């Protein structure tokens, strides 16, 4: 038995890689030792005569179906292989983390970088990527992993990785953005309000959302507004309400975060405050960026 087949040292290739292709002959001992090879890719001629065909700087041009054939100058036997499609493939490089995301005050910041080839096959067992992640025009680390820091509103900004092959020719990228989502208080709850016994109780916690630079493309934020009132010598406090709407002994929430109650009773002396959360929308979910918490208004019923 005399044969002949490609043996390629890459399964696939990037844009710049290098690869080598081999002629070999394989069956019953001992093998034809007097040999030509006629190389073919894609039916059309190839120059190349030697055992080995190889790539360097491949292109979009070295792709194609490869085929050797070999004669046996002895005999004059002539045996061609079966084609070696060599591919071209595309790093599909991503993060994990959410394209856009606010963090909490205080925190380092995790992101992580996948990457994939675009036919699912790697070129080698042994092939190297490479990392790099920046802000801007500054390089922050080289690993595929990498933490920001103590995170604060002038962190904010975009965030690249770009990951290549062989060459920088092959080179892909992801992007995330980043921000800081904290609260400002505009107006504290009122430290002491009396109030006529039949009569109105209003109180009102003025915060809203504290974002710095461009909030383009972000995540929905919202805000939701906690109610509490604490009596005397009472242990845990009550919560009268969370979302907007009627709430519990008697009072509701407006469509602005305030609490209401029709008429007062003796019962409603107490004190109240309010505990406004921030939340970003991603996906279908919803999760809590920031929180204020009022001071303490001291209700007082009277007469
Ligand atoms: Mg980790």
């Amino acid at each position: 038995a005399f044969t002949v087949s490609i043996q390629s040292n890459k399964r696939c290739f990037l844009a710049g890689d290098g690869f080598t292709l081999t002629a070999t002959v394989a069956g019953d001992e001992p093998l034809p030792s007097n040999l030509t090879y006629t190389w073919t890719k894609d039916d059309q001629p190839h120059e190349n005569n030697t055992a080995t065909l190889t790539v360097a700087d491949a292109t979009s041009e070295n792709a194609g179906s490869y085929k050797v054939t070999v004669q046996d100058t002895d005999t004059m036997t002539s045996v061609e292989s079966e084609v070696f499609l060599m591919e071209e493939a595309e790093l599909i490089v991503n993060i994990t983390e959410p394209q856009h995301f606010y963090v909490s005050s205080q925190t380092d910041v995790e992101l992580h970088a996948t990457v994939k080839f675009s036919g699912g096959k790697t070129p080698a067992d042994n092939y190297e990527l490479h990392y790099s992640w920046s802000k801007g025009e500054d390089v922050i680390d080289t690993t595929q992993d990498i933490t920001i820091q103590e995170f604060t509103a002038d962190k904010n900004g975009v965030y690249t990785v770009k990951v290549w092959g062989e060459s920088e020719d092959s080179a892909a990228s992801a992007s995330t953005k980043i921000m800081l989502a904290t609260m400002n208080v505009d107006q504290d709850v009122v430290e002491s309000k009396t109030v006529a016994l039949g009569n109105e109780i209003s109180l009102n916690y003025v915060v809203s959302e504290d974002i710095v630079g461009d909030s383009s493309g972000m995540p929905n934020l919202t805000i939701k507004y906690n109610w509490y009132l604490q009596r005397e010598g009472q242990l845990s406090p009550t919560l009268i309400g969370s979302e907007v709407g009627e709430a519990l002994e008697g009072f509701s929430i407006t469509p602005d975060g305030h609490l209401f109650k029709e008429s007062a009773t003796y019962d409603d002396t107490a004190k109240f405050w309010c505990v406004a959360k921030l939340y970003q929308q991603i996906e279908d979910e919803t999760v809590e960026v920031a929180a204020s918490t009022s001071r303490k208004c001291s209700m007082e019923v009277v007469k």
